């Protein structure tokens, strides 16, 4: 009559995260697999394991007949589904809750209303969440870009007057906004429960970026005070009732010269969740399933302080200057440890990585009580981390850790491509 | 003019700790070891190597002139000992300074009054740390023994008067005190530094013992109140003060029906000081790098707050069911993971565990918000963790754990006997 077993739709890591919370509160596992992925850790960990499909992820972990036939034959009650894959997919969750099984995450309604973005702007808007100032929905353009004021993102970029009928008409065979030019990324963590409660958990800084995908997080974000993490949060957790959110997600934000812009809220657990479990001592995927099972999250507010610093660097089976993929055979894994160090990952010696899905092997998550520890743990278990037989991007991690302005913190999303150019 | 470089006169995984120590704080480092140790993580990271000797303990890691000579000729500054080999050795502190080397420890005169047991109960009890009553120090033992009451320990254990005399002649071609027949094993971490300050970080119950050598630890002990605790912390950072204590230490107690009874103090890092930097967020072996440098303690203790619960247990190379050992080489190692998991190690994959030392290969650590997480997330670890090509004592582990006793908490130094008979 409660959770008692947990179909976890994804794989990798996460789905390793996964099943060790579900282990943890003594629920049971069954974890859905395509034909690549026979020997994931989690896979051979797991209670029960059903084939969903061949190696393609359109066929295996983007089969929503075969994820809800895995959850039938089963007998499972909820279904976790992680991040990517199905996890913004409101076909998938009106279906999986149409079926009577649990979505651990929002109900479908509010996936489609924050999955879309005028739509989200709205709902923020009304909730008192700040957002970019811009248009409202939808000639009259030269003078609506007149007051929101150049530069103008058409999504185009648009600098010039001369050239606005241009780019309304050229993004226009393919809404208005003021472009932020050099922003950080700073995102709130949030859960909600069945109960009415709504909390905010500090927020992360990812702003280390290329080619819009995050390597380096870090939490809390440098610069933002217990004043400021209040205002900004609790705007957080209200538009969280006033939605009826329901599970873990994030407020992400665009963030400069002082203040928050909302530009996406991700209704789902996020890839860089542990720097926060980090510095509050909040296990975030357990709490997705108690509060999925309909139990009231498990603190209040107040009990919620920010304690030292975390930072995660996700290590990836690429080359770290082409950044192309490098599957293959992991001959030897030695995983760095000892005080401060975390590491999540379900690439273990022998395990061959395939080319099938992401490139993510592994996330290093260090603590420390204060942001220059955090760095040098940092650096310290990535000078002890050998992945031996394929490629990946850790070098890259050693170079942007030693960053003087890195270090200095609070460069903008742009630095690490400059970087990069430079 | 200060700590610039540690030699570390020690191997296996406390050398790792001690290295990973040094090298958040900038501190050079020097790997000594013997010619059966070269392929040590902590060696293969160190800045400098030096070989001390040939494979047995005897004529490396307990050669005194060798190890000082590695000081000498690589300009270092201090002398780390680690625990075991020479870290309670006072002729080799006293010969450490009388080098002008740093001894990273309490001075000589210090090791030799608490490695001595009369000396170091006199030196207690004029403190005011409770001891075990006695005789102190030294026909009228009939009457000694009479009033410290039956049972007594000459050390034989000793129930009747008929039989005193005898014991007292048969440990005596070969002092008194009451016999606790069921205490627990429960320690209190300290620090002093050279600025005349004394601080207790909780305590540890290291109850579950084989042969008196410990397998599991967890730090707060259960039943002990935050009251109780400040009581006998207290009194055991005084007792720093008043012996002129400086660097790491820990106060062993045998404690029963309320009550705490001194039996030794190592005047070293333990090998469990882990778990209490899991529940005070303290890095101990950093604080002894930093008093050894001639600072303070970088917090004081209405700092210190015992928050959570935390698990370590020792992984041995030897079979679970006769306890001999196990060297070899380990083919793959997979190590577990995740939120409040610490793996303390050097093992790696490819590495081969020499006969000629301990049998401890590794240290997994679990932290949760209560006792019972802990042990959860500690029975989960263990059954993720591989270790493949030789034997552990794992499986010992998962019995102690699923034990219905240690779930309750508090059982007392016999019990695991007890329940290895049974
Ligand atoms: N107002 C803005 N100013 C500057 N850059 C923006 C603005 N809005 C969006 N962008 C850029 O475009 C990116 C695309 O948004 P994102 O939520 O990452 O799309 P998706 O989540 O589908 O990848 C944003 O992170 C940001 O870098
Ligand atoms: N008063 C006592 N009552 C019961 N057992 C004792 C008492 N004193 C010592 N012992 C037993 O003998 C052990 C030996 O002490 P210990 O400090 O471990 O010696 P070492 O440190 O040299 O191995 C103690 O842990 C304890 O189990
Ligand atoms: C093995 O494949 C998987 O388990 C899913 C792959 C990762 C989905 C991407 S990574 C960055 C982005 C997506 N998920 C996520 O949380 N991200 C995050 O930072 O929020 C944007
Ligand atoms: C690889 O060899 C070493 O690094 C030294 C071996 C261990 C010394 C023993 S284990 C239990 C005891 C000793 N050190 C220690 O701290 N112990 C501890 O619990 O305090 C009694």
């Amino acid at each position: 009559h409660m959770l008692e077993k947990v179909v976890i739709a994804n794989r990798g890591e996460i789905a390793l995260r996964i099943l060790r919370a579900c282990k943890e509160l003594g629920i049971k596992t069954v974890a859905v697999h395509s034909t690549a992925d026979r020997d994931l850790k989690h896979v051979l960990l797991a209670d029960e394991t059903i084939c969903i499909g061949p190696a393609p992820s359109a066929k295996s972990y983007l089969n929503i007949p075969a994820i809800i036939a895995a959850a039938e034959v089963t007998g499972a009650d909820a279904i976790h589904p992680g991040y990517g894959f199905l996890s913004e997919n409101a076909d998938f969750a009106e279906q999986v809750e149409r079926s009577g099984f649990t979505f651990i995450g929002p109900t479908a309604d509010v996936i489609r209303l924050m999955g879309d973005k005028v739509s989200a702007i709205k709902a923020m808007k009304k909730a008192g969440v700040p957002c970019v100032p811009g248009s409202d929905g939808p000639a009259k353009n030269k003078e609506i870009a007149k007051r929101i004021g150049y530069p103008i993102i058409i999504k185009r970029v648009v600098r010039s007057e001369d050239a606005l009928e241009e780019s309304i008409a050229m993004t226009k065979a393919e809404y208005m906004e003021k472009y932020l030019e050099n922003p950080r990324h700073v995102e709130i963590q949030v859960l909600a429960d069945t109960h009415g409660n709504a909390v905010y958990l500090a927020e992360r800084d990812c702003s280390m970026q290329r080619r819009h995908q995050k390597v380096v997080e870090e939490a809390p974000a440098p610069g933002i005070t217990e004043e400021v993490r209040r205002d900004i949060g609790s705007r957080c957790a209200n538009a969280c009732v006033e939605i009826g959110y329901r599970g873990a997600g994030t407020f992400e934000f665009l963030y400069e010269n002082g203040e928050f812009y909302f530009i996406e809220m991700n209704t789902r657990i996020q890839v860089e969740h542990p720097v926060t479990e980090m510095i509050t001592g909040v296990d975030l995927v357990k709490e997705q399933l108690r509060i999925a099972a309909g139990l009231p999250i498990s603190f209040k507010q107040e009990d919620i302080k920010v304690k030292g610093h975390a930072m995660e660097c996700r290590i990836n089976a690429e080359d770290p200057k082409t950044f192309l993929p490098s599957p293959g055979k992991v001959n030897h894994l030695h995983s760095p440890g000892g005080l401060g160090v975390r590491w999540d990952s379900h690439v273990y010696g022998g395990y061959t990585v395939p080319p099938h899905y992401d490139s993510m092997i592994a996330k290093l998550i260090t603590y420390g009580d204060t942001r220059e520890v955090a760095i040098r743990r940092m650096q310290n278990a990535l000078s002890e981390t050998i992945i031996d037989g394929i490629k990946t991007n850790i070098p890259l991690h050693e170079l942007i850790l030693e960053d003087e302005n890195f270090q200095k913190g609070g460069t903008n999303i742009h630095y690490l491509e400059k970087k990069l150019g430079m």
